[PDB]
């Protein structure tokens, strides 16, 4: 069974052909994240966007493991030239790349992508994105941080989805209503997993309300550390 | 009757539960704005995007009044860490937050969002946005600065609109044909108010051309200072 | 016959009412581009976004020719205030402007828009855009660098397209499958020209796979220097 686990906020982990992939590795500064910077093994890191709660420990993790960081062209240049990360792969929206683990395709999201420096100036890191993985015959749609958009149904029709990770926190993303609508109306995956809630007071939600509002496929409310059952 | 008035370019003012809310306060540097920084009373400032003709007097207005500034996460960081604004609430697209005035939900726009510093370098302030307010049983859709997009119909279906503020200036936003198509095809509000024209030579339009081309609901051509008649 | 030519990556050149317009002038540093910055004559330069492979020689080209640079508000601010470019016209998505050559209208794209200064800090230059030209009775849709989006069909239905320039390079934009779907399903132009391939190893594509996959209108595989046959 394909290995795919949730680890708090928008952090997911998966294996394809014995290669380890993490998304949005907010580990050391998320007390609800079950992962440890010291012990996690990865060959690749994929970033949906540059916000602190996704960017997280990418620099320290990339350096320690020698993992390749996949993201926007701006993100790749930033990690490379500002942070000195040796192994980066720049991409953009609609772009697909084949790696030894499987494929990464970046899709559109509605949000922002920046990392705020000490002077208070946000450093722009491209348009925010979602990820479509094809790994061991499974199609995984991580929506990233996003508002509701009708082209979610274009992404899902062109890439029928096994597992969708969808933010339900509200304030900074879709809340319960928009995220359930996204699943019911546009994505219709076999498995839905809600993400990006409870990490901060502002995004505390009852994921049961999400599960009650979803009428299509299976909803799996994964706590940090738990894996998707296929 | 709910208090809702236009003050030139994209500046709207409203009252909910006796709290005063201003959007995109371009006051001191807009000669056609009937408002004055010294006398304007506000509890909340909402910014659709960072451009000078929307950002306007937010810093000086926020310190004089102690008003809370609601905007993108980047806007909140920038205003707080760079300009030292005391009271900010960071949000992002698809996010909804409940205040004592009513609710504010950010939605997508197609435009840009930055404030250009002395040296010609823009500061990135997120993706540009529109606003859905629910205030005193009214749904208000300020589209912000945007081009035409079909998800205007999704925003409107999910949040049936009482008043829509829609830019008609062209060059920088929708002109007459697109704005009127947005109203007739996608949004279909009870009341349409054209905004973002005549302030500069480049965005001079006859709003009567807009009202002529709209076939749905009621078009109220408001001069700065004039309120919406419900 | 109206003059319209492809010069590698996303560089196009056209003439209307004896005025010369270039798009994304990446000349000096593209070895597959047949143009020479010393001999290139233009009255107008149009920028879809700020990536180096589009920005290209805009500053040197603009000063030598006195050409007006048309782009995003941010691009206009940046070229003017930072680079001292004399003649700029700021626009934004959905905005249309009439020139002696014909009309330019900016439309949305899904990509990023920056130019990187030292140490991997991007200068933000707005949302990335496509262009709708109306020149000597022809409608040209340059999609810019973009992923697939359904509003390609709104743009094409509101502005029926004679020539579409569409990226097929993949990784950083649509690849073969997405680009051919865009043409077949959404744009349906008289003529399709694939762009943004072969220039770098990462974006190497056989444009015959695109032509075989397109079922609507005529596909013209232009080598750098070749012109559209109407
Ligand atoms: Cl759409
Ligand atoms: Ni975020
Ligand atoms: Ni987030
Ligand atoms: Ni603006
Ligand atoms: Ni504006
Ligand atoms: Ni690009
Ligand atoms: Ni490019």
């Amino acid at each position: 069974m394909m290995k795919l686990s949730f680890h708090g906020q928008s952090t997911i982990y998966l294996e394809g052909n014995n290669k380890k992939v993490i998304v949005d590795p907010f580990i050391s500064n998320n007390p609800k994240c079950d992962l440890n910077i010291e012990t996690v093994q990865v060959d690749y890191i994929v970033l949906t966007h540059g916000h602190f709660d996704h960017f997280g420990d990418v620099v320290e993790l990339a350096k320690k493991t020698g993992a390749t960081v996949i993201g926007s062209a701006e993100m790749a240049d930033y990690l490379s030239s500002y942070h000195g990360v040796e192994n980066v792969h720049g991409m953009n929206i609609g772009g697909k790349a084949n790696f030894d683990f499987g494929s990464v395709k970046f899709v559109q999201a509605f949000h922002s992508s920046s990392f705020t420096h000490e002077n208070g100036i946000p450093v722009y890191l491209g348009m925010p994105m979602g990820i479509v993985f094809e790994v061991e015959g499974k199609t995984i749609y991580h929506t990233g941080d996003t508002g509701l958009f009708s082209d979610m149904s274009l992404i899902a029709k062109r890439h029928p989805v096994d597992v969708c990770f969808v933010p339900i926190g509200d304030n900074f993303t879709m809340g319960i209503d928009d995220a359930s609508y996204a699943i019911n109306e546009f994505i219709k995956p076999k498995i839905s997993v809600p993400i990006h809630y409870d990490t901060f007071p502002l995004i505390e939600q009852d994921p049961q309300q999400f599960k009650d509002a979803v009428n299509v496929g299976d909803v799996q409310i994964l706590k940090p550390g738990e894996s998707v059952q296929f």
